[PDB]
């Protein structure tokens, strides 16, 4: 689909599952040499890869914790060494736990804030680095939420690392953008995955969740992956900074429908 | 690019030139039967129109003030009626004109929201009507800018028209999203066309504006017209209610550059 | 409460009912020079100055339909008529229905987007070329919504006139700053009003609203006068072009709340 | 000026200098009790303690680290073991530091999400905890800043903390609303203060902010002090999880002034 975006080097964090696996199975497809990436499971990675050469994609799994400041170092040393360069690098890896906010040990806390948020900076910073350096007009999008936006009760830790990634990403852009080189947050809504299969499987949270999205449905990771590739293609060239919602409407206030309040 | 777009039916208002013309030629590319518009002569409209024959695309010209509603209303039949159906909506037709705001006419105010505001409602009125009415799953497409954010001093009606664009479309977007209904706004930064060929040319206005783009350059109707081509098309099946910012960072605030302030 | 409000003259338009009336009382029990404002009925005027006359205050009621030009001019002159000058200008005057914007007429999105919006660049334009004429920094306040922000199935007129008006606000307060003259907006959420009256007196639909505000109650007229005479002091000193909501949440996104989604 | 403030018991953290001094004795003078906090010794806090005990205000001061727990934990308990309770809490603390963010270090990252962000969360999660486990409708304010929204290269960790820290924010106003703990963001411009003496004390670095500020001036730490007064006292009984910006204009988009681009 994204003719430029042929033999261009794309890292992915957390890549061995979900909207990541998605992403690096899209990106293959365009023709992208992929670099997934696991945390310490190197099993997980096996069935990325499988599903890259089934369409004939080109892709090395590396290991690599982004809390881990020489792991995002390496990680993108990897991709240099493996396939002699880097054009694209997402931010994908995350997590999130359900705690009352008053209740919420600072161990929660920071574990989610160290990997959502401290880990998207490292990897935008090594990308960034190695983009400054050798003068390469490359890009990064980071994994972001519609919860950088919609507050998330139970979830603070989670809406604040989203949050936070927003301005980091903005700010990231404005900085870079005299070298060319765009930053872009992708807004998922609920989209199935891993994370939410058991509680999307029981019909009763499944519509509750439905409820909450204007267009009906829980969206695919397949949607999510194709926000990815355009925005990393040249179709996206005048696009940086900014955050692409894609979430059925859910940041249109789904209380307020039919004209409510 | 977009093998889903083969067939559909588009209607783009004010495409006889700049960011309307791109878009009618980009989704002729994308081998969609458009529905191009001028307001007063159909001369305006022949470069456009030879320009999708020329790719092979299939079109019409019709007459129409987006202010007038019986022309907004035929503008939709006419499309109907000619290709059979409408699949895309979008509501380009736009106007603005500096004046201070405490020495702006009514008359200037007026004719300002009256186009770029009023003129857009009708135009997603009459689309999603049609959508409704057939249980359609259509998409509108409004053409915003950067300045449904970034306040404007010598065009507060056109700011103004903008920042009502946004809660419209979002509104619909809310609205219409349980049926299929996807309507999003593209919000273009500084873009080389017909309304800034005269004040681009001195290259000192140039300079000043392209001070104002973090990506340091000003932007090209095509690199619009990708962002319009995407929205209609399925990868964006999943996003509903935005407005997509192509405006090489000025959102970003470009005055905070180098870590001013 | 306000020091700096005694002998001010605040303009309010609309302002013998509702949250306008609370705000000419507000204001008068701050010492303030008060101009009420009434469409057509002088009746309705009548109780907001015995409400005025009840705390020792001073005002006089001017007629004026904030769609006419010359209304709002005379408006204004009659403010420096009576009290020799002017200090506050607040746009408060608004009207809604709810219409599904596939059905929405011409007359009635016109009607809405006169009232809420031109009539809120009206008051806003001759309040502000007496403040740059004169060499005053006098303050314009426009009563705007959470709306202006949170989309409105069935009400796209006045989320529209809302969002613009949140625009041209900040396109105002951006325009004059420099003359020190501050422009802000209020964004109410539920708020008991004689609109309201009917509709949550009603227990069933008073406890849909209320399921819509975090806070758990509606509003009172109090709350927002209290708002907008803070707004208008020396308190606000180095506060123009924000909105400030006082909506109990609203714009928080209620049905996230527990963490659902 | 605002009676319901006296007899409250405030805790500010870094209120030996800036704003946090300033709010501090804005408090004392609205005759609260205040509990002061410096990081490392008593000699600091000082110097506002007096300034305190001159309006005849009651007050403590309480070393303390924000990035330590049991540090936040013990400032919240010194509060209610010497006033015998808490009504505001408010997260002042914080810091900054100019590095390109391609070549910024993770430990300056982390030192400045640390204190902004984690220990504006802990802050809030005690105050909290104490609100809930006494069902005291108690409020949180914390000190953001305009670049929760405004983009700031040279200084991407900052921007990521307040950025993160709005969502923080909105997320714990939501979950707690419904017991009438409020939870609002005050979001500064340019102020005098320590941080700034030195670079304000060169006139070619003050007249470039002043350019940057649509007000023309830069603000005086009394002015964000009034802010907080507001937002602490029954005037702002209705509103919740909101920003409010006190900037002069900046997050208006200065560099568009006079209808550039
Ligand atoms: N699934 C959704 O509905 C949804 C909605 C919004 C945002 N997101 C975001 O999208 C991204 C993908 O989410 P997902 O649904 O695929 O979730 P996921 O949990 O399946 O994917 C995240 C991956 O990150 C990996 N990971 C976690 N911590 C890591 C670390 N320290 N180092 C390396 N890898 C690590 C995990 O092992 C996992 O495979 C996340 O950043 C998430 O917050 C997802
Ligand atoms: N050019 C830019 O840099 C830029 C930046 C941001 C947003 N936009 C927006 O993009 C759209 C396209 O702008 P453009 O640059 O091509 O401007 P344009 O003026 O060249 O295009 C608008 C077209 O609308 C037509 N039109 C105006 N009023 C009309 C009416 N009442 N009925 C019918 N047709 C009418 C005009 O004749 C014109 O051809 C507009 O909505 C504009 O506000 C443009
Ligand atoms: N009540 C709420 O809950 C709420 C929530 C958000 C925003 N608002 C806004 O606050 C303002 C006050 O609303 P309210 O609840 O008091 O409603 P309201 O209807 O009681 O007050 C509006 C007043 O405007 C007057 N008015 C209408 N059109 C006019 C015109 N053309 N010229 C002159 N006067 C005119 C009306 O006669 C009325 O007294 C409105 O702008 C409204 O949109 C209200
Ligand atoms: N000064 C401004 O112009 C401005 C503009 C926007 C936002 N702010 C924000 O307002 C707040 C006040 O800023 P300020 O200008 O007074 O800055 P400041 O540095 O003078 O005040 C912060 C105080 O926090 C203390 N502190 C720092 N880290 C700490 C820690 N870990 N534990 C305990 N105390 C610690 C510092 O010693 C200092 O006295 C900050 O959150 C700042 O980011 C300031």
């Amino acid at each position: 689909m994204y003719k430029d975006l042929e033999g261009k080097v794309v890292v992915i964090t957390g890549s061995s599952t979900g909207l990541g696996k998605s992403m690096a199975i899209r990106f293959a497809t365009e023709k992208a040499k992929v670099v997934v990436n696991y945390r310490s499971k190197e099993d997980e990675a096996n069935s990325v890869l499988e599903e890259i050469k089934k369409v004939g994609g080109e892709a090395i799994a590396v290991k690599g914790d982004v809390t881990v400041e020489s792991d995002v170092i390496n990680l993108v040393q990897s991709a240099i060494k493996e396939f002699g360069k880097l054009d694209v690098m997402i931010n994908n890896a995350g997590l999130e736990n359900p705690v009352s906010s008053h209740e919420m040990s600072l161990s929660d806390w920071n574990k989610v804030i160290d990997t959502n948020l401290t880990g998207a900076f490292l990897g935008s910073r090594e990308a960034i680095k190695y983009f400054v350096e050798n003068d390469i007009k490359g890009t990064v999008i980071n994994m972001s939420s519609v919860h950088e936006k919609i507050p998330w009760p139970l979830f603070v830790h989670y809406a604040a690392s989203k949050g936070g990634m927003k301005l980091m990403t903005k700010t990231l852009a404005l900085e870079y953008a005299p070298k060319g080189i765009r930053v872009n947050n992708i807004g998922p809504g609920a989209i199935n995955t891993p994370i939410n299969a058991e509680k999307f499987a029981d019909p009763e949270q499944r519509a509750d969740v439905e409820s909450m999205i204007p267009m009906g449905y829980i969206g695919e990771p397949e949607e999510i992956a194709a926000v990815a590739a355009w925005l990393a293609s040249s179709e996206a060239s005048y696009v940086t900074g900014i955050t692409l919602f894609a979430d059925g409407g859910m940041t249109l206030y789904p209380s307020f429908q039919a004209g409510r309040g």
